[PDB]
């Protein structure tokens, strides 16, 4: 169970990094 | 401890799915 | 190993919170 969780967490980390970059680019495109 | 973590990771996987979908939609609307 | 996972999961939760806020703002401006 812990090994499987470790792999799920690593996958999530890669996706969240990404979303952060994508969100930062969209914020620039839309502007303020 | 591991069961509790599993629940948390499941909840995160759901939230990231979504964000991915929302971010794909916004990217299509902004273009580029 | 479990404590290392717990730290990683806490970190992700704070990051997803956020992304949700930022995305909610973007959705409102573009919608
Ligand atoms: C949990 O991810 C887990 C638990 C057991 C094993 N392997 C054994 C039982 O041979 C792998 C991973
Ligand atoms: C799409 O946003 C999407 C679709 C299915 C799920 N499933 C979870 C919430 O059980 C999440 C997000
Ligand atoms: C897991 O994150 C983990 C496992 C073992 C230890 N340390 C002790 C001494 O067993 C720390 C962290
Ligand atoms: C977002 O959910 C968030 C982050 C920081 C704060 N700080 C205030 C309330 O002290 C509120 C909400």
């Amino acid at each position: 169970r812990v090994a499987r969780l470790e792999k799920k967490v690593s996958a999530l980390e890669k996706k969240v990094a990404x979303l952060e970059k994508e969100v930062a680019r969209l914020k620039k495109l839309v502007g303020e």
